[PDB]
């Protein structure tokens, strides 16, 4: 089972749909622009903490686990707003 450091799987996550969504952000109108940024920005934000936190060889086994269920949460909500808008 692997280190509680499966968050660079997570953080390579993040990445890649965070690309995505500021290539699908051009491409929509101001209502639906602004609510692809909310969950991009959120996403963006907690992308740079737990990078930052993971830089820390100290931490916590909590914070650490913190971090990887609410990047997590953040990556999967950009997914769904991504399919929202084109199922495809």
């Amino acid at each position: 089972d692997s280190v509680r450091e499966n968050l660079d799987k997570m953080i390579s996550e993040a990445e890649v749909l965070n690309d995505m969504a500021a290539r699908k952000l051009i491409t929509l109108d101001a209502e639906q622009q602004l609510e692809l940024m909310k969950s991009l920005v959120a996403t963006q934000s907690q992308l740079e903490a737990t990078k930052n936190l993971i830089g820390d060889p100290n931490a916590t086994v909590a914070d650490l686990q913190i971090a990887y269920t609410t990047l997590g949460n953040n990556t999967q909500a950009l997914g769904n707003e991504l399919i929202k808008l084109n199922p495809n």
